[PDB]
């Protein structure tokens, strides 16, 4: 029986970069794990992160920047979450649209990551 | 404020044969929703399958996803070897989102390295 998603890895170009768009943007925290590796901490979660070139193993067959396509539900109002990602200068892939969620209907905003990845913010 | 993951989208090869792998190993439920869409279930979060918009580079075997099981450890080791499929690694102590887990790693289909781990 599985319950939910602990985490997963993202292969990155550049952590730093990476680290500085989920803080600033999405409001993540970043920590560093067995002494030297990063991840970034929200909610009860996180997100480990590799870089190119120092990819820790055993790892995905195929490591790819800009390969990630992630749904994140915030509580705060999706309109000001619209306001939010343009006055940070982020450009909108898409939305807001409607769309279907895990356990119903959500509005999602469509951003991406220094990498290319596809982040979908949404409210329920 | 982010709370949580909702779901996240898979590129696979053959959604036929991913559906199958999450159902018989992890027990995930497939669903189908508005377009012929398919996608898996569990807990209160889903993977939808893909075989717009999407990520900039969209590639099969390119995930690496923890799930967290509630079913002893042991006995989801014993489970995967039944089934037939290799152990990649563990079992083994990992550091978890919020502690330490027991960790098996094993892959999907597409080679999406799946770690599934106890607290």
């Amino acid at each position: 029986i599985i319950d939910r998603i602990d985490h997963l890895v993202l292969t990155v170009s550049d952590i730093s970069t990476t680290i500085r768009f989920y803080e600033e943007v999405l409001g993540f925290s970043a920590v560093t794990f067995k002494q030297n590796r990063k991840a970034l901490i929200f909610g009860a979660q996180k997100i480990n992160l590799h870089q190119q070139e120092m990819e820790f193993e055993p790892k995905a067959s195929r490591p790819t920047p800009g390969s990630a396509d992630l749904c994140f539900i915030t509580s705060t109002p999706i309109n000001d979450v619209v306001s939010e990602i343009l006055q940070a200068g982020i450009s909108i892939v898409e939305g807001p649209v409607e769309r279907t969620g895990a356990t119903g209907e959500i509005m999602s905003i469509y951003i991406r990551d220094p990498d290319g990845n596809l982040i979908e913010i949404s409210q329920y």
